[PDB]
């Protein structure tokens, strides 16, 4: 099924806990939704599934355009496909910079906290704000009032601080300043973008631990870990022992759905083709023939991820 | 919009009326139904979505297999997606034979009857029921049934008469017990199939004008050219003359997606593949990348549909 | 084996006597010279060879770009060769200009007249002297001194009489010249370049004809048809009436050759390619297993050619 | 232009002098006989071609299958283009096993003394006998009345001593029958066939050394590396060491010249392709435009080849 907010912030505490994490899986249309979900499931897992400003855009389509119906769209089409699988599917929309807060976040959680004051839950379990372009301090002015609006429609906040340089630096007063603004939790749950290539993150939870009077070796912060793709499974390793809860993975899926379909083209070149003279070969230019493919080679690398993030095998479903 | 039964009902009568048709476009995808609406959109035209049980299936992902569950998702996708045009776009299930209506159109009908019991619409605008490997009178005693319940729920009932042999052999006592038995509409609309290769439909009329002590010229009728792929657009034409006001679409949309996505993958051939020890080139093997190609290539062929059968420019929203 | 001078010239002549022409192939190397002869010898027919100044440049190899070295190393291996099949083989260069005379034709014709005063033959049996850039006069003064030199080294000489506009317009006073100045024959065989799309070769022949106090239907000049490709097999028979022996074939043998290889790089993609980190495979990247096919795929194109100018069966070896 | 006998031994003489080695390089065409010549010339070398069985056989055409004609046809191809760059190119016959011999070497081997019979220098300047599939003293025997032959015909033989396991295993006892049935070039000079993956040419050096009474540092056998195919650069310095002049190479120029053959068919596909209906371009469908290509990166294989190999800079003709 979907997340519920409650299976959801469950997810997160779970892994954080045992330290492990849950990949957040870029998704474009119903066939990689479908490879992402597929992949959860064959992994025994709990995952995610996330919509970037492009890709809701991209599922609107191009006579559209707009980022808003493409995240809908997209996110009704995988509550129908999610009911149907023993695992519990979280939705995401990733990275949203200030001047797409109006056209993209913000009307969907007005669309949630509608959902929710009829008794309902919310169409997307959490929502990225990248304040990273913008002043720490109206980046937490943001956020705190993005997290009130998030934590009422019972939506989890991914928020991201600091600078980008490519990588993202975060000081020590950089990792107060969110404490403060934000607390540990009690004011709604929310994700904190980080980057590796690692000890940043130590450092993160050794200052919000001292600020929030904790044990040293707490760990306060839920991660997510962007740039990830491709990394060393060592600074994966890494990265879990510092408390990501979320690894945002695209490039490795994108390069493995469209893989065979390279390789079907290649093959079938005078089928897909009218070469010639010829008519080509309906049974190969038939989408389906190589978007199955694209979908099962997805699934595979994303089993593949819920493996290296240890969360293969811990769906809160339990069926084993 | 989705088009809702009430101007479903308009299109297919204006288009009789006025002898031009709809095409019927077999979509499985995100993607293709989003090409197909923008193509419908591009000509000034209403049209007609499609989902056979091959593409249901195919919709529900390789983890569900499942058409009812493909059907709806993709349904649940395009209502969110059409209500963003300014045409009226039906949605349609293809070809159900005896053994699936049990898995495939009957709880359909019954998600709808349910819809519709609450005070809202159906999920699906028609549905076909396929009997043709069944004797006539089976053929027709299911399709009254399924009639009376389509009409409870506001939704069209497409049937197939006659003998398939490829080619539909349809004699006058076939289509005779067809009026006999389903009426000429007052009991419910219905939409009957025909292949082409074309008199037939006009015996068809003419018996059944007979039948109803109807002038010599009418055409009770409303007929749904299949197995039309490439037609002799004058074919085409003949077809419109009798009666026919939809016009089923697979092999050459298929082929308008799949040419692009082909011509993609050679000249980025080593951008989609880690050649010779590189990493391949993420801008090209971004599934977005090709995909906008095969979309706004399949709406163009859409755009050709809606021109070759007359709908071009009539669609009832009379936005011009 | 090679044509001698003698078989040469009764080649063409029982080719004119007998309203049928040879195909002469561009070639470029070792593999297409192959496909050339096998494909003479696959229809029973004798058959031309010949090097264009760019064919021969690509023949001496990219650290050379040399045409004499490229002509007389594929002029020595088709000498052994063509030993080895019991069809006569004919070798002729291509397109000559006035300012590549002195680097192609006239060193080539030098380097036969030494061979034959050594009581050999020449290396060649026919060169093309192209002068349709210049005017008549120079053109026929040129082709006088070469057709000497020609004569002398037991060689015949094609020319190309009057200007290029792509077609070949050649007026009666140029017919009439060509036969003052060179007369019928008599001082060294000669072919006349010619183009379709035909009864100017009519017109040419009955103005010779005149000119020689011949019968109205005498045919005194051996035409060439250049340009003719892919051309109207009812052109290529007009074509034989008007005494065309000898008919130019590059385009259509080219593309022979090239289509398996592409079809080969294509389902065999990855093995000619090194993949995802894979090695490929020897086996399909080995440069014979896309080559026999290419030159199996051009022979045939080869024989297509022999049928189409009806020599296939006669070949003056007689070998059935 | 060709290595003279003289030349040839002079080459392996500096080589072994110097511990470096020369590749030889299996060509089985003009173009491939062009992009070693080039590579040699670009790196300031000189070099060896060698055609296999299988590439003469290649080399004579589809319709001839002889190899013995495409050894010759080939070899004089070569003679003329090799002329005419500043480097030395020697032309060797690869492989012929005991069932060959009377079908390749040995008429190979009779051209050639009647070249010399009539104060020439032979087609070829080095052989092949690979008698490993025989028993040693079977092969040395016939190594014995093949060495006479050769050098009466100013041709160096190679040999191939031992068992193959792929890998070459030679004895002691093998490499000192071979110095006792062979001597150390007195009677002919000769190459001693071996493998790699090393300190077995070493043993086989010392071996031949005790024999010959000779210290224990001499290097009476010249050694041809066989199976080499990119193999680490640092047992082909260990190699050199032992007394290897030759150095095998087919599957890394293979690679080479195939790799923008496939990437031109691919970028290209809709030119090298008659697609939709269109006639393709014969600027990218003339066999030229991708050849030419194949040419200069094997041409640049070759030279790394020199490099690796050290013989580049040092050709015997001192053109700096
Ligand atoms: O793919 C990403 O989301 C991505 C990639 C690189 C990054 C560098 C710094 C900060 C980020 O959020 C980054 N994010
Ligand atoms: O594509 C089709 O739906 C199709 C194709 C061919 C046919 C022949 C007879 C009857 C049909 O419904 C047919 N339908
Ligand atoms: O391919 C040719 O040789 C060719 C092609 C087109 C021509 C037009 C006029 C005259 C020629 O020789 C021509 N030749
Ligand atoms: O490519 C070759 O010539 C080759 C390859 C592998 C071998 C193994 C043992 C002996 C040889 O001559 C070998 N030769
Ligand atoms: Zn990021
Ligand atoms: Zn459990
Ligand atoms: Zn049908
Ligand atoms: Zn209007
Ligand atoms: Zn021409
Ligand atoms: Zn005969
Ligand atoms: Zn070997
Ligand atoms: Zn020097």
């Amino acid at each position: 099924p979907i997340a519920t907010p409650e299976v959801y912030a469950e997810m997160l505490g779970q892994a954080k806990q045992n330290s492990y994490a849950f990949p957040a899986i870029n998704c474009t249309s119903s066939e990689t939704v479908n490879a992402a979900i597929k992949g959860f499931a064959d992994a025994g897992s709990d995952g995610i599934i996330q919509f970037s400003t492009g890709g809701a855009e991209f599922g609107s389509g191009l006579g559209v355009k707009d980022m808003v119906t493409g995240a809908v769209a997209l996110a009704e089409f995988t509550h129908v496909i999610a009911a149907k699988y023993p695992v519990n599917v979280a939705l995401h929309t990733d990275h949203c910079p200030k001047d797409k807060l109006d056209s993209y976040v913000r009307p969907l959680l007005a669309i949630s906290a509608q959902r929710v004051s009829k008794g309902g839950n919310p169409l997307f379990q959490s929502h990225m704000w990248d304040g990273s372009a913008v002043p720490i301090d109206e980046n937490l002015a943001i956020a705190q009032e993005l997290l009130k609006a998030a934590a009422a429609a019972k939506i989890i906040l991914e928020i991201e601080i600091g600078v980008v340089g490519e990588k993202l630096y975060t000081s020590p007063e950089d990792f107060e300043k969110t404490i403060e603004a934000l607390g540990a939790g009690e004011h709604g749950k929310y994700l904190l973008a980080a980057t590796f290539g690692p000890d940043i993150l130590a450092q993160g939870q050794q200052v919000a631990a001292a600020k929030l009077g904790l044990p040293a070796d707490a760990k306060p912060f839920d991660f997510v870990f962007h740039g990830g793709s491709g990394s060393l499974k060592s600074e994966i390793e890494e990265a879990l022992r510092y408390g990501v809860v979320k690894m945002n993975v695209d490039t490795d899926t994108q390069y493995a759905f469209t893989r065979p379909i390279a390789g079907h083209m290649f093959t079938n070149y005078d089928g897909v083709l009218k070469v010639d003279g010829e008519v080509g070969v309906k049974k190969v230019y038939d989408p389906r023939s190589y978007l199955k493919k694209a979908e099962a080679s997805m699934s595979q690398r994303v089993v593949q991820a819920c493996n290296d993030l240890h969360c293969a095998g811990k769906s809160l479903t339990h069926h084993h």
